């Protein structure tokens, strides 16, 4: 017997599919950076795509621990081009803030149903979103200071390209 | 400048998106096995999904190494249910044979255009397809001899659950 | 001076005595499994009884950290017989879900009194209950698949008998 | 088949439940010492409670080794307050002597029925009772010489707090 | 863009400056203990002052992670004299309970604004306050038992002087 | 009994409170650099704040070693903004020179009273002031040659960010 409501399971299943798309979106930003010849930025996006997949698998395993199951949905085509390095990272920031709000909505839904197990499970993602948003804001701050100077952009490519 | 033809670049890009779907499909088989309580089969499918992503990334890096670009397309919703363990693996074998034929078509297209670089690049996937088809046929052979006997299915669940 | 209300201290003290009974109940399930000759199942219940005691001691130490004290109450006689292996584990699942709801009630009580210290303390038990319930559901799932086949039941006895 | 008489099995089962109460009683002395702020005495009582559980489990495994069954009974509420450290240890000594007499009664019952296996099994508890009574008498002797001097009680709190 | 409200940023910034004062206050208690010749008590207060600074830096880093900034305010002169060892530690306890309530107020403010990121961030401080208050209550309990006996006070000076 | 004059004790106590402000001021420069996104400069200022606290504690222990007492005074609100990286370091140099002159005044006061112990104690701070002034002048010299070029400022941010 499923011990989460179907309304909470659907919210969790929806967020899992959102994490899959986020991973797909970051891979598509990698295709853009690789097309532009920035292999450090592309490498950063490829690792970010891997991290989003581990987010989805965390939702995956919790759903089965509460007696639910996962249904994978179609993944819509992400954008493949941006008007520059900062335009892509600004799109990344806007996306992460959207993901954070989507997590907030599940937390409030589970809270009103007094599903404390799901409320507590989501705490890790609330904290992780703070990290993810901040990491993009820091990059955007460095790009603003670079102001297109390729000497500085080359260093940030090699630096972000060292992400493990 | 791109040194692969647009017809070969499109064929390679199509196969990348096909490998992405293949990984997605195997994750959906994992969701089915986990729903049925077979965590060894589900683990095998999760590792199979990871292996398909590496195939997709190998097409990715070859496309850029030939001066082309990757465009990610929408991913279709895979089925989420199968009529038992054997039915799922029968679907996996039929799928792998479809992937092998899709690789053959790129090889023949590249060979017609005298694109020897792409022809030689595709040899690794031809050999890998031989291995992945045999892996599923071996599993299917043991399931046929098992004839649904749960004593045997349990041993094969935990064995497949040991895949690294 | 006690910095938890007497109403929250009583709720915590009641839960401590509930954990003691749960440990006693699991020991009594061990006496049943040992009487039936399943020393792996009995071993699993003996370790589960030890784990419930560490739960009680966690409530014990928090009560004294908030300036309260513990009063041990009488422990009612647990049942000593079940109608089979699955009947016992189903009784275990129903008990764990009852314990989870009892934890939920303390969390809601402490929340209305705005006792955030107790609310946060209970998060560990909310998460632990997810683990405990899931572990029993997994065992019940394997017993359903076993369908009384002693070849399979022997393996699950030796497997659960390896719990450390 | 059971190779101990029902009269010896009942006597052994009664002692198991008595050992369970003894462990419960020592936990209640821990709750008293912790309420009084003596964390070394409380630690000693917590370790003493763990040792009594091992005694109970030794009766447990002997009963099943003779083909009998264990039935857990209700546990009485122990006292939760004592008139100081010395009063608690005086209650502990009186309790241990009661446990020793209860062991003697089983030994004499088993010896009357010529149950040499149970007679020999009980020798370990006779010797252990000599040790546990002496441990409490030694503590009581130092408390009498201490005459309530807090300088001495502090040193004996931290010494007893080092029990492993 | 700051993603915390200015009302939450101000509350967090106010608490940071409160932690700075708490560190200053504990250093001033050290000046009192050193003036009284108790170098173990003073050492304990100096380490407590260091721990309060790490609390302030935790608020510091979270504010910048949410897009806010820190503004340091003037630090009011703390008291420099107490009427005895217990009077100082009782002042420490009253201060820690005041800090805990100030943390509670931020948690409730962030909760009403549905700022779950800040709510979750404050959980660490809620738990830490339980530790801090308890550590002072334990010391006050030992001082009450000492009742001014310098033989016992000397040991608690050397003991607290060993805090690492 | 105090073996330093009250006029030297007050001068030493005044300098302790000045060192406390100096550490507070450098923390405020850290809040400014972090607000501007320069985490290497901010890290350097945080380490500089820690070093000033050790200076304050050295005055602390000398005052008690001469039989005096420390009285902590209110700490003024430092400025929280500067007109860029260079402006902040220019303020730091002007501040360090003020600290050096304040040390000189104590040395001359102690020398007038023939307090050779305090004169000799202050030699360490005279030499240390030479080092801290030179550290800021060296940074200012590189900032002048940098002339705002962000390629150079980035390298000096990460270099100063490596200070331990
Ligand atoms: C150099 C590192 C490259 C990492 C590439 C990662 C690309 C992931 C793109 C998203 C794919 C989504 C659909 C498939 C999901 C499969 C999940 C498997 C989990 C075990
Ligand atoms: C082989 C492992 C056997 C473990 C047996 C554990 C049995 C526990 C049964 C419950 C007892 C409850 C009453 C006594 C509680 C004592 C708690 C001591 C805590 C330090
Ligand atoms: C023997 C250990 C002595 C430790 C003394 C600590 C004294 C701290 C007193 C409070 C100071 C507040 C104002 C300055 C804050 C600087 C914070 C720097 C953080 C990196």
């Amino acid at each position: 017997m499923m011990v989460i409501s179907e309304k909470v399971r659907k919210a969790l299943n929806d967020q899992l599919n959102r994490e899959i798309y986020s991973s797909y979106l970051y891979l598509s930003m990698a295709t853009y950076f690789d097309a532009e010849g920035f292999k450090g930025f592309a490498h950063w996006m490829k690792k970010q795509a891997q991290e989003e997949l581990t987010h989805a698998m965390k939702f995956y395993e919790y759903i089965y621990r509460r007696g639910g199951r996962v249904e994978l949905e179609a993944i819509e085509k992400p954008p493949s081009n941006w008007n520059g390095i900062k335009d892509a990272f600004e799109a990344a920031l806007k996306h992460e803030e959207f993901v954070t709000q989507s997590i907030y909505n599940i937390l409030e839904l589970a809270s009103e149903e007094k599903d404390h197990a799901t409320v507590s499970f989501l705490k890790w993602f609330v904290d992780e979103q703070v990290e993810e948003e901040d990491q993009v804001r820091e990059i955007l701050d460095l790009l603003e200071k670079a102001n297109g100077q390729m000497s500085v952009i080359f260093q940030l490519d090699r630096y972000l390209g060292q992400r493990e």
